[PDB]
């Protein structure tokens, strides 16, 4: 029985800025349970956005990009301001790789190990300092 986290018990909202849905989002494995208040960017375009021009990003807010069909996903940092840990989530919902410290403005591409159902993005840094792995399970 773990603690109860408000974040993930609380319903869905709406977000001021993009006016995506707000979802909870879990990864849990070893190291743990952590929940993350996600946007949802779900058509090709609200991906191809993504996170671009937002300057600010809490450690308990990600976006959370639901994909189907689960096509391999690549991503890329162009008008990103901020670093991203972006945690790529394989069709049995666990944690295929993530493209840790993705650095602002890199047009680098950012492969997916393979094909994705979604994708986790959250600020730089932050899965190691959590201990989020390959092979974790997510869930919305």
């Amino acid at each position: 029985g773990g603690t109860k986290t408000a974040a993930e018990a609380a319903a869905p909202a709406v977000h001021p800025v993009s006016g995506l849905q707000i979802v909870p989002v879990t990864v849990t494995g070893t190291s743990g349970r952590h929940v993350f208040r996600s946007e949802l960017a779900r058509t090709s375009a609200e991906q191809a956005k993504g996170l671009m021009f937002r300057t600010e990003l809490g450690d308990e807010e990600g976006m959370i990009f639901l994909r189907n069909p689960p096509d391999m996903a690549t991503f890329w940092m162009r008008n990103t301001v901020i670093p991203l840990d972006i945690i790529f989530v394989g069709l049995d919902r666990r944690v295929m790789n993530i493209a840790a410290n993705a650095v602002p403005y890199d047009e680098t591409p950012l492969p997916a190990a393979g094909p994705t159902l979604a994708v986790l993005e959250i600020n730089g840094g932050l899965a190691a300092r959590l201990g989020i792995k390959p092979g974790d399970k997510v869930e919305w």
